[PDB]
């Protein structure tokens, strides 16, 4: 039986719930995994090394005694680069020149201005002492992420970039580690899940404690992420896997079902759904999954994550498709039409956008980490607190002149006065000269 | 009677011990605070209007029969203007002027860059739609944090910029309310704590969801954006009210008694520190305090503050002096010193720092407006919403695929590599 993808029509008036119903289910089950996830942080809070040590050893499925089982010193990442071939290795390394090249660019550090009165401003601009990596491992490997995270931490100066990345059933992925060597990651411990976001978070005796934690992750890495915000730096906690790819039927069929079967491939949760009014092209996709779908090296990840989640959509017309993809709001949406530009206007809720025939997410996700920008000179120009700005701390800096003091702290003292804060406005009239007083 | 503020001494031994208490110690739990602030939020989803009348009326001491007497038109605001006098009304005025032309210069829009192969590049820029900014009641409310946070958002496009700001004992601060009116606020609600915060974050009856809540408040508030984060955007959850003052001794000490007192009258919670090298010096300032502390409206609430956070504390050089302020990671710091440039570099843990001896905490609350220089993300960026975006050519996806294919057959992720394959020319 030819593989039958699940078929939705906006015209049939169940389509509201039906729709509903695909991007609310959870199989995981909510609450149990939030629950779940505050029960690992406080044992590794609590028992710490031996709490990640058990955790690892029950969901990861390694047979480790101790923590420094789980360390990867700086040596097992350069002879992983060794044992990659040739192509895999340059092919890392032209990825890590763009990803370097682009955040050297967007650097920014300390300045000063003097103002006429003499007063200085500015800024102080550090790194970070410590950034936490949290890199997927656990249905795939992601060696595009590690440098995506760890070169902008480098380049903007964090003497201490940590990775966690999970190896279940002691499987080390030589690809993935070779990136952590280009990248310049300093320590990689083979943890996960939230047992790993909680080692780096709160810090073991063998884990330490960082001040910003990045990188994508399942549920509970998801989870784990929001749990200990406050307690610890983070970048953005990325949403359910998902690609929309919304198509007016000018888009070779087979691309399109590769483009879907892409995100299908990540893990069984993973959610691929396209939109078109083209009817007839809308069955040649069913056509294209059917035949492209066996040959796949990873056919029952894909065919699990369609059965559970994937979804073809008819709609009227182009209103429609956009009126379903606002509904759908997707973090990635790729819009495979002729005039996407023109689409864009009524499409507001999306975050990462791939425009045209010739984009999708396998380009967005190997080429485009940083905020979802591909790494260029031209890109640069356009500034950015993600990247290097997110692995560096500003603080702000006021310098006042004998003058520039006597002009503000009136101003203040009005102000703090009517305020009845009486505490601010003295220190301020402390500072206020009166050159006629002797 | 004299009041004698805490005093410690890194010579001691036990030093650190002391200082872990002194930035450990909390008078309410923050579990205590945690469970009341999370029952809060799900009383206000739950029931709406009816959670938000309740709690004001328990925690602000103010009598209202509907959601519709906690709402403040906007012809009240430009009323709030009138009752002020000339004088703070120029300096919001003019503040405000520096706030706004700093921000319409910073602004950034939409852009498209096309590459030499053909691919476009870029980020479609949207302003958000609907921003919440609190602000606390009463006289111990910034106007300038209105300015700050109301004033890029609009400059940003937002189309309804909403304050809340609790009445307590139904007082209003006239300052506060005209700086809404300068800054462009288009609505006010008069609630506070948890409950304004949850009611922004989701939405009541009468209370609009917005998409990012801003400005500063106290645990309940900052409890309340920890846990509304995610719902809703954040600026910073914001920490307790806190100066840490470096001294070399050479300071009036009577202006550092005024600068530790400043940060002090906030609340009851706030946190005032002194270090300094000159034992001598720390005893002219706790003469200062003892002496100036009688002097001040809110005595009450400075001495409460000193007693439960307030210290001076000996050290014995610059350099442990630096090392003591990195460990406490100052959210302001006062460097009172004579080269304040050569300290710095040694405490790079702190937040916002006044350098010199003429530059007071009270200054940076009471900003009164950047200026031409400023200018070279935290303003009109953080009320802007951004989509990127890659338009690749067929040529920019074929070199884009080539790298892509590998890494991706590396891993076996076969339908990533055949998905960017497909774009791939062959070369000549
Ligand atoms: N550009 C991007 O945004 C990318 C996003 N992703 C997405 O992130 C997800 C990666 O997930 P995975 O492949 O599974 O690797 P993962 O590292 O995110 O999750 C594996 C960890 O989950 C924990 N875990 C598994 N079962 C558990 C259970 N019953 N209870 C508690 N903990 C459990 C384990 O500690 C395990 O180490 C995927 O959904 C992927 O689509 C992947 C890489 C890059
Ligand atoms: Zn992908
Ligand atoms: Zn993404
Ligand atoms: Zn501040």
């Amino acid at each position: 039986a030819p593989f039958a993808i699940r078929r939705l029509n906006a015209a049939d008036p169940d389509f509201g719930r039906h729709l509903d119903h695909l991007l609310s289910w959870e199989s995981v089950s909510d609450d149990s995994v939030n629950q779940r996830v505050l029960d690992i942080i406080a044992a590794v809070r609590s028992r710490g090394d031996a709490a990640v040590v058990e955790f690892t050893q029950r969901f990861d499925g390694l047979q480790a005694a101790s923590m420094a089982d789980l360390i990867l010193p700086r040596e097992r990442l350069e002879l992983a680069l060794t044992r990659i071939t040739v192509a895999q290795r340059e092919a890392l390394e032209v990825a890590a020149e763009r990803v370097r090249s682009y955040h050297e660019k967007q650097k920014q550090g300390s300045w000063r201005y003097t103002e006429a009165d003499g007063t200085v401003l500015g800024q102080q601009v550090t790194p970070l002492d410590r950034a936490g990596l949290y890199v997927p491992g656990g249905k795939a490997s992601y060696p595009s992420s590690v440098l995506m995270n760890a070169i902008p931490a480098k380049v903007a100066g964090v003497s201490e970039v940590v990775m966690v990345v999970p190896t279940p059933r002691g499987e080390i992925n030589e690809i993935v580690l070779a990136a952590a060597c280009i990248a310049g990651v300093d320590r990689v411990f083979t943890i996960g899940g939230a047992q790993a976001v909680a080692a780096l978070a709160y810090g073991t005796e063998s884990v330490p404690r960082v001040d910003k934690i990045v990188g994508p992750g399942n549920i509970y890495v998801a989870t784990a992420k929001r749990h200990v915000f406050g307690q610890v730096g983070i970048d953005m906690i990325a949403g359910p896997s998902e690609i929309l790819v919304v198509c007016d039927g000018q888009t070779d069929p087979d691309w399109i079902a590769m483009d879907l079967f892409s995100q299908a491939e990540h893990d069984e949760d993973a959610q691929s759904i396209l939109v078109s009014p083209d009817a007839a092209f809308l069955d040649r996709v069913a056509d294209s999954i059917a035949r492209l779908l066996p040959t796949m090296e990873r056919a029952e990840i894909i065919r699990t994550s369609l059965e559970g989640r994937g979804a073809l959509i008819q709609v009227a017309d182009q209103a429609q498709a956009c009126a379903v993809a606002n509904r759908i709001a997707p973090e990635h949406l790729e819009l495979s039409v002729a005039d996407p530009e023109s689409w864009l206007p009524e499409i507001r809720h999306a975050g990462a956008i791939f425009m045209g025939r010739y984009t999708a997410e396998a380009l967005g996700d190997y080429c485009a980490g940083p905020n979802h920008v591909l790494p260029t000179s031209g890109t640069a120009r356009f500034s950015s607190p993600l990247g290097v700005y997110d692995f560096q701390k500003r603080s702000s800096i006021i310098n006042c002149s004998a003058e520039g003091a006597s002009v503000l702290g009136r101003t203040a003292s009005v102000l703090a006065r009517g305020e009845s804060l009486t505490a601010h406005a003295r220190s301020a009239e402390y500072r206020i000269l009166d050159e006629k007083e002797a």
